[PDB]
């Protein structure tokens, strides 16, 4: 019921739209103003903020959210830095989207609860569908 | 048992590796020679060919394969052109990886059996996992 | 007499201006509002619409037009998608502007009556002019 | 019979291929080595040279050629500078490919015998074909 | 008394300041807003406009000015295009600042009354001062 | 008759060419070898040397030259360092080309006999020409 | 006890914080207002001023300070010009942070009591630590 | 006696020169060929290699070296990735140069034995020198 998604892109935006359809309260935060306006109606709360600043994260109230999904793409440093800040806020579950194998290793060692690799993870279940078909 | 994957990238390469682990015969075709060499051991047959040429597709024997997966990325025209050629070869099932919404619409109307959107489709099942995780 | 041009750019805009001079009824449709305003006086009907939506095409009345020219440039997917929709509307003649060799092949197989390659096609007639000169 | 084409791109390359088919001697000059290698078999003489340097132009023997076509694209300064050098070499006929309206005006005033606008010029003859059809 | 300077840079700004000290009416036009604000007090009229647009030049009233100095630097195309527009406005005297030898040749042939090369022209008078010293 | 120009660029090269035309002996020194070769015929003596090294300056014989012009551009530190070395060699007249206002202040306080600002100084005489023309 | 630091950056800011911890009176001057506000609590006196203007330096009272540290970075001309002004104010000890080898030479000849090269000087003591660590 | 320095820049190059003077065997590795040539005489072994590739690190023999100093600057990802690879090679002591506070935190959590901040660390000892003076 209490979910937060950081980064409204192809992967992050899809999570907000799907969660909103199921009837869940989702907080969407993104630096780009156009992304927040587009997903303003698809999220319970839409915020234009920078996730790499610890002062803004406290203003949003991320510590309240049990699940935080960091879906920042094409900016690996922002994704790595955001998750490191979230552990200081003792977030119980942090789900991070990885970009490559090296980024996957860094996120694992800095304390990411679950690492998502949308291109690689989709292949291993498309292949599973082929066997079942 | 008879699968063909076109385009050995992040999405296409993952399918070949996973299918090979399960014990399936997979044909891997890619224009780039480095990709084919890397996945030569992970595929039953690895071929360096261009999927946009109908003469090369007949040489491989794609008509034999019941399932063909077009995993070409960052080259939308090659992905669109390859699937159009495959329908001429009366391929029963063609699975195509889409890049954006506009590419999804084009593939649907040209006769793609199943369209895959790895970034968008993963989000709708990650969100499903969140609900099931309470 | 009944012509429709989709995409008011360097190639599409030149067709509307030349046809208007000859005294022909031309319908101009383009997503960009500035392009439609600029060519509003150079076309019998100017419409701000998206050619990739089949609902808007029926509103314009494209099925009435015998000749439809798809002059969309720099957006290959929009050009490919528009021509595929037009064949559903049983348009007799569809002329499409191609961007590269791969786009030329796709348009040919999806049922484009005539494919135009302005950069390549101009070279083969400039060269012809050199021989005649 | 004696033609020279400068810049082996979409427009320049099409002229060399078409002239070669008709059986004409064409000299192809381009800074990029890949372009010259690709069109080496499609031109009687292929040269890797920079057209903005007056010393290299004399080495090629451009003054011998009666017709010189400057098909440099995406580099307006190189196209403008090349044609200015050619007039010093008293080239009888110089055909230049223009990029926009402002480039068309500059080429006209610096002494270009014929200015070609492939995107705009193709539209005025596609529109003519529509009327004749 | 009636002077116009286009481009408020190191060379253009120095002309406005020196002319203002001598008691002359100078119109300063520049695209950058910071440059116009800095030289607003050093010019009789300061305008934020683009010199490459013929519509804006007529609004300023450049045709009234007998002397127009085009001091645009680091943007050779803007400098070349601006002077070509000014000749359409039948400006009696046009003084242009050149960037290199090739730019000097282009400006001379498009009808620049006087071409200024601040780096090169200063050397020929510093050397003259050495002989007189 | 005895002039030395350091830095063969747009400003430094113009001084050597103009002085050579008037019939003066000019020594041209520059780190770049292409610049020295280009201006070898336009100078009585052309030398490929670094002006920031005091050992090379003595080899050239700069102390003999009464007028030394430091026309180094785009390298403010080299221009500032060269003029500081020249004062140790008790050069009577040192003319330096400045790059900006801050560089003008530094050169003035380190003992530059005359500071030249080609972009700014040309404007104040172009403006003077406008007044005399009207 | 009487120290002045000019330029509140990575190097200048570290000096003010460390001196403040030890219990010393430090004057911090910087053109940027955000830097002065950030280090206002870490310095006894924080001033927003330009060090290249001799009128502002007298207002601060730099002549009173025995030690002045010029930690201006990325603006070599400001660093060079500031130290030249300080010698006119007969400052006993002037410590300057250098940017490169050429800037090091200029500062040495204009009368800098001690020149600091944080990147180079840290390497020669990290290497010393390696030898002592066996 | 057995030291390896990765990245021949202002900080890395100073370590190699100082260690070479003291009479120590230093291996210098850098992607840039000019840096390796300049420091070839100042290091016992100079190698042109990429530290982000685990295959090249084994070729050099980094596992033999007890002390490895990662002095990569202006490329934070290369510095972070290199140190992560070194821990797989069970390097006893790894000294890393940090760029900012956020990079300092990441290196600390991924297992850097000692983190060096040349700009910040020099200030705390210059200030110490002032008190002692
Ligand atoms: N520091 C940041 N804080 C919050 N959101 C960010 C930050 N940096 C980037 N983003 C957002 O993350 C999104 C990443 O999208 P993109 O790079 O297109 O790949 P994807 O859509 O797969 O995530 C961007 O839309 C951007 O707005
Ligand atoms: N015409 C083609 N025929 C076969 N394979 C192709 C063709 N064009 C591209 N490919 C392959 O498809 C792959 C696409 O990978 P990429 O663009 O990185 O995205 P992804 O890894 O998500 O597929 C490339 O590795 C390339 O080798
Ligand atoms: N989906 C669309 N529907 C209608 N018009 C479009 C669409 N997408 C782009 N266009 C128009 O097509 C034109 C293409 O112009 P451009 O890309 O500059 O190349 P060209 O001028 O050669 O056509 C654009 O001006 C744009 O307004
Ligand atoms: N200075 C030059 N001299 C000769 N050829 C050039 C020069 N600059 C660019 N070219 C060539 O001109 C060609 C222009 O092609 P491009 O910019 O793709 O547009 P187009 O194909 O329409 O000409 C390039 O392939 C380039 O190799
Ligand atoms: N299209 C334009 N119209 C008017 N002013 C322009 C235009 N383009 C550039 N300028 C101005 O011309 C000035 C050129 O300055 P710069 O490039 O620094 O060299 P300089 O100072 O020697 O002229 C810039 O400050 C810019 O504001
Ligand atoms: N340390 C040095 N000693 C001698 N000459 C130098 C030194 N550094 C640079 N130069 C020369 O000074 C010239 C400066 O030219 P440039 O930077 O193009 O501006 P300008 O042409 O206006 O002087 C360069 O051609 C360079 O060869
Ligand atoms: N003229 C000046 N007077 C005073 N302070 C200055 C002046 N110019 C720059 N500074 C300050 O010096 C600091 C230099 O910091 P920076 O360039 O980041 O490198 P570092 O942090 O290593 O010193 C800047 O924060 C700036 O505020
Ligand atoms: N992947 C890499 N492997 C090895 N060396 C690298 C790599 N990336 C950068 N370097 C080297 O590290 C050096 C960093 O220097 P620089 O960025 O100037 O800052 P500093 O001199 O303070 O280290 C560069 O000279 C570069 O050659």
């Amino acid at each position: 019921k209490q979910f937060a998604v950081i980064g409204l892109g192809r992967f992050g935006g899809s999570i907000c739209k799907e969660l909103h359809r199921m009837g869940h309260e989702v907080l969407a935060v993104d630096i780009n103003e156009e992304k927040v306006n587009a997903y303003a109606s698809y999220a319970t709360h839409a915020v234009i903020a920078n996730a790499t600043e610890e002062n803004e994260l406290l203003s949003l109230g991320i510590r309240n959210f049990e699940y935080v999904i960091v879906a920042i793409g094409a900016n690996i440093q922002a994704s790595t830095l955001t998750t490191l800040l979230l552990k200081e806020l003792d977030i119980p579950n942090i789900w991070v989207k990885a970009q490559n194998y090296y980024h996957h290793k860094v996120l694992e060692k800095i304390g990411a609860d679950r690492i998502i690799h949308p291109e690689k993870d989709m292949g291993v279940k498309i292949a599973q569908s082929l066997s079942d078909e």
